Order: C-alpha cells, then sequence, then structure tokens
DNA sequence: TTGACTCTCTTAA
DNA sequence: GAGAGTCA
DNA sequence: TTGACTCTCTTAA
DNA sequence: GAGAGTCA
C-alpha cells in the first residue's frame, strides 16, 4: 500500500501539472446583487490534457501514476483529498466544485462532501445571499432563483385540503 | 385520452379515488423557526391501492384507464397536469412533491416543473425562511442545513489562487 | 510507464 | 423523477 | 376490463 | 458524481 510520503508525492505532482492548465477569469454572482471573480484552472477540451490525465467521459477525467511497477488511478478531482476520510455518515465523499465548472481542477475551488451536499450547492443563494454551508460557497449556485414552474397545486373538485 | 372531455374525466376519477386515500397529518418545518401542518393523502403500502392504481416500483405507481377500448396509463402523480405543456424550455415537466412525501397524491401538494426545479426544493429554506420559488414551497426542504463537509478547499504548494 | 481511447456504475429526484 | 410488458 | 406484479429508462451531480 | 479494460 502507498505510504503517506508516496501519497503526498502524488498530490504534489498533480498540483504541479494542474497549475499549468490555462487560468480563466470568470465574473460570478455572489448573492445579494454582489459580483465577484473566480480563477479556474481548466483542463483542455481535447487531448493532450497534461501529464497523467486522460478523459473517461464527456466531462470525466482520471489521474494515473505508476509507483513501484503498479498502476494507480484516481478520479481527476479526488486527488487533493487522498489523505482525508472517504465517507461520512455512511455516505461516500465526492469532489464538489464550489465554482460549478467541471473542467476546473483548482483545488481552492473543490471540497469533499456527500453527493447530496454536493448537489445542494447548485441552488445556494451564495456567500453574500444567505449561504449556511459550514464550508462556505464561493458563489451563488447556478440554479438559484424563482424557477420556471409550469403549473402549481390545484384541484378540480373539493376532495382535498392542504 | 385525446378529448378535453376525456382528460377531464380522467382527472375527475383520479381525484375521486385519491380523495379516499387515508389522510395523514404531518407537522413540518417552515423555516424561520416556525412549524406548520400538511394533510397528505397517502396511497396504501400494499395492494389493493385503489381503482386504477398499481405499483411499478418501491415508491412508484401508475394510473390506468380504458378509453375507447384502449388502455391509457400515466405516472400516478402526473394526472392533475394532463392539460399542461409537457415540457418547458426544452426540459421534461415532472410531478414535484411540495410535501416531499412520495406516497402522497394530494394535488394541493403537487406542482409541474423541470426535474432541476423539483430537485432544488430539497434544499429550500422554506416559506418562512426565505423561499424565492415563484410557486412557493409548503415546507423547508428536508436537506436544508449546514451540511457535513469532510474537507474544504486547500493546496499544498503556492500554484493556485481563488 | 504512459497516452488516448473504450466500457459500465452510483444516487435520488 | 419516468415508460412499458407479463400474467390472471 | 381491472388488478398485481415484472423489467428497464432519464437526468445531472 | 465514480471504477476499470485495451493496446501499443
Ligand atoms: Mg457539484
Ligand atoms: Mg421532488
Ligand atoms: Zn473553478
Ligand atoms: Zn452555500
Ligand atoms: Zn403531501
Ligand atoms: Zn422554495
Amino acid at each position: 500500500a502507498l505510504t503517506n510520503a508516496q501519497i503526498l508525492a502524488v498530490i504534489d505532482s498533480w498540483e504541479e501539472t494542474v497549475g499549468q492548465f490555462p487560468v480563466i477569469t470568470h465574473h460570478v454572482p455572489l448573492g445579494g446583487g454582489l459580483q465577484g471573480t473566480l480563477h479556474c484552472y481548466e483542463i483542455p477540451l481535447a487531448a493532450p490534457y497534461g501529464v497523467g490525465f486522460a478523459k473517461n467521459g464527456p466531462t470525466r477525467w482520471q489521474y494515473k501514476r505508476t509507483i513501484n511497477q503498479v498502476v494507480h488511478r484516481w478520479g481527476s478531482h479526488t486527488v487533493p483529498f487522498l489523505l482525508e476520510p472517504d465517507n461520512i455518515n455512511g455516505k461516500t465523499c465526492t469532489a464538489s466544485h464550489l465554482c460549478h465548472n467541471t473542467r476546473c481542477h483548482n483545488p481552492l475551488h473543490l471540497c469533499w462532501e456527500s453527493l447530496d451536499d454536493n448537489k445542494g450547492r447548485n441552488w445556494c443563494p451564495g456567500p453574500n445571499g444567505g449561504c449556511v454551508h459550514a464550508v462556505v460557497c464561493l458563489r451563488q449556485g447556478p440554479l438559484y432563483g424563482p424557477g420556471a414552474t409550469v403549473a402549481g397545486p390545484q384541484q378540480r373538485g373539493s376532495h382535498f385540503v392542504v
């Protein structure tokens, strides 16, 4: 099994490679009518992606390193968290983008949490709009807002009460 | 079926049958430290469920009627909305529980909206905690809260900025 | 050891 | 959150 | 015609 | 949001 030093070396090589990805400046809503700026380190759209990286799905990548003749592979956003617990409250931990930009691999834009917590950030009002996440959001979620509901609650007769 | 008259008849028979489901009172968080009361009309746990109803999954049911000698079948919660557009902005419309209680078939607890809008209600602060849904929530979402994030954003080196 | 592809799986609406 | 088939 | 089961599918994290 | 195989 890989030692602590070996895991730290994997994290360090990953950071060195991701740090050379193109850095894209994005202006984003923070909530409360505030606007802020995020700097995403974006994996390229097509090969080559960077040393150790390969695409396993339309917006899925993996990081691969060979250590003492054994091939090791991780989801490309999971590498910053290899020294952390991998479950909590009986739920698997997932890499969660605070910038909501799947191509971004900036570890300052990632956290490590259940899939439900991860999904819920899509609707958060944001750090200046009422975010209650203990690990605070960096921006208002892209799906926050009044929504586009087509039809609301209704009945034709009188069989129901709310 | 095809005619507006036939659709209204389907909706009316569905309402009559669901109106005889047991009414279960649920006390719920509204947000803002307030509590309210919902009256859910709950489909039985096992057969028989009611005229026209059958279970296709652990918490999935279908309503079926024979019109013009043809069988017509629909998701059990979609029947109130048979006269509404079945898509919005190119996204499929779904039956969405405002009470977050899948066995409930009270149409006063249902709306018709995209799957994204539907999902997002799980994290809403609620009608007394800041809900901005244009079709307002009936309760705070069951997943609202600080979350249980295991690890936040971090880097080992100095290659990244937020 | 490495790159660039291939495939299928999990969750909860 | 969905659609559709097999039996009786 | 109605009931009670069976199976797989969609979406976007 | 994930893991794993093939081939050169
Ligand atoms: Mg996410
Ligand atoms: Mg729902
Ligand atoms: Zn980013
Ligand atoms: Zn938040
Ligand atoms: Zn209900
Ligand atoms: Zn709401």
